[PDB]
């Protein structure tokens, strides 16, 4: 990076991934250390514990990939990130808009604000098996809406064109009032929150717009994703970004 | 902040004072509780446990006036700190040169790299009195070579144009090889390290160049400042950032 938006996109990516103060990572999952280890925090592998996001440098890469491909390319539309925890990703989506003097794009934050939900009867079988309810606390994954503002906040990021969608996708995507999406980030890990999620926001993406699947690694996830493309004849490459995440881009 | 220049050095500031995470601070001195405090840390008030600066955010704003000032009047010379703890403030020095793309001058990083000196009959009364090396565990001060330069690193700033003077100031001062500065910032606390750095510092200090005194608010410091201005007849208004620190802009 030399010039000032390449200086300033870069040290987001740096803040807001932390590798500034190198937090500790929770214990979970395949996890069981605490110290900071920087190649996982380079591929988003492990749980930070101050960090605002957990997905890592080589996804944040690939968000600015996208977003920036968008801008280039004239695709229409806004940004979606569909499970935001404490709001890195989505924090640094509205900083490469104002990076670039954008005016006319706006961020979407769109989470439950309070976690992975509780499992019942209308859960897929994978879903119900996983059960990713039971490590909320583990990874302190729920953040209130206050909480993520507060986060937009302090790298002054918190405007007018970023708006929250607060509740859970199968209630908050189908009239979420968006009409275009450049960019659709999908981050909850389910097969419920996939397809919720490509079921009710995918029709709005544009042409040459980007899919990401942040949790393609997880079965239930991976199942959605090739469900909803098989119903809907979708055969766009799918290309992998690090040990979980893939995208596409949107052919029609 | 508009400009990729300025959401650059913006988010800078922000970061290498930790208004992004915004850590507890040390409990000393006036400072009675380790909770972050918002005001305390945008006036440099409080002594943070991670922070890679504790010289706050005014005192930031008032270092990039100064190299600004400098590189947009043509004022030649380098920037010089001495006394850095965490690198901090030469980090963000650094990069205001970088944002600009400076390539001909340089960012010099003056420390002992050990905290304060212990006291000795040679110091000036007023520092045996106050006695600073008491407090160099209690704020974690010491902080060595290795790690400001780990530290620059995780900004992506440590390059040939960030030089170290490891060192006390008595000792490193007058034979330290740069010929002139266009900033030259003191943070040392005491009559010593004030009169060390005035004496054998300040006579390459450019005319229109920029002399802060962050600890003004200590009587030693100040005892310093006003003998050797006397001494040179130097009558430069002193000018106050916040409720430490001052500067002046040579003339003569
Ligand atoms: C710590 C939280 C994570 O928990 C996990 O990572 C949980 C992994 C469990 C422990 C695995 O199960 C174990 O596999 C071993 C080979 C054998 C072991 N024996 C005892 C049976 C067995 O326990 C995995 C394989 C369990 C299966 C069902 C699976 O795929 C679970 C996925 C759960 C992911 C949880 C959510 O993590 C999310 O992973 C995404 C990839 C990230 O992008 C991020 O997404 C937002 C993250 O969210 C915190
Ligand atoms: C905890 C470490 C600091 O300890 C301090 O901050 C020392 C504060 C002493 C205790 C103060 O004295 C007290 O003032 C109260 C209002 C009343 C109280 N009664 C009992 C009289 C009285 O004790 C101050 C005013 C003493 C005078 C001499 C002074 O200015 C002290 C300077 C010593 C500063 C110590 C070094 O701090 C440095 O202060 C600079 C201003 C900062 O920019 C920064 O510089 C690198 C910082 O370094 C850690
Ligand atoms: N069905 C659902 N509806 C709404 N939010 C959901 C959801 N299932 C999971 N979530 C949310 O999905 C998020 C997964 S963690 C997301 C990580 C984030 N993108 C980052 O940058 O770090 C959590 O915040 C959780 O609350
Ligand atoms: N006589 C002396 N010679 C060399 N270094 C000294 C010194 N007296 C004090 N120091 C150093 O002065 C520093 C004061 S703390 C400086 C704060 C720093 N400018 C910031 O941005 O946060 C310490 O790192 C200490 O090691
Ligand atoms: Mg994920
Ligand atoms: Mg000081």
């Amino acid at each position: 990076p030399s010039t000032g938006v390449e200086l300033y996109l870069d040290l987001l990516k740096r803040t807001v991934s932390n590798f500034i103060y190198q937090d500790a990572t929770h214990v979970a999952g395949l996890i069981t250390q605490a110290a900071f280890v920087e190649e996982a925090r380079e591929s988003g592998e492990d749980y930070p514990t101050v960090a605002h996001t957990m997905i890592g440098m080589k996804r944040l890469n690939n968000l600015q990939h996208c977003v920036e491909s968008a801008l280039r390319d004239g695709v229409p539309g806004d940004v979606l990130e569909t499970g935001v925890w404490r709001g890195g990703a989505c924090i640094f989506a509205r900083g490469i808009l104002k990076a670039y003097d954008v005016r006319d794009r706006t961020v979407w934050v769109a989470d439950s604000f309070q976690g992975f939900p509780k499992i019942t009867d209308d859960d897929h079988p994978m879903d119900a098996e996983m059960n990713l309810h039971q490590y909320n606390a583990a990874v302190d994954l729920p953040t209130s809406l206050a909480t993520v503002q507060r986060n937009f906040s302090r790298y002054g990021l918190l405007d007018d064109q970023v708006r929250f969608l607060p509740g859970w996708f199968k209630d908050t995507m189908p009239t979420a009032p968006f009409e275009r999406l450049a960019v659709l980030r999908m981050d909850g890990d389910s097969y419920g929150a996939t397809m919720d999620v490509l079921t009710h926001a995918y029709p709005r993406l544009s042409p040459g717009g980007f899919a990401i699947i942040d949790d393609y690694c997880i079965p239930a996830c991976r199942e959605a994703v090739h469900e909803y493309r098989d119903r809907h004849g979708i055969s766009d490459e799918i290309v992998e970004i690090d040990r979980q995440g893939v995208y596409w881009r949107r052919s029609a």
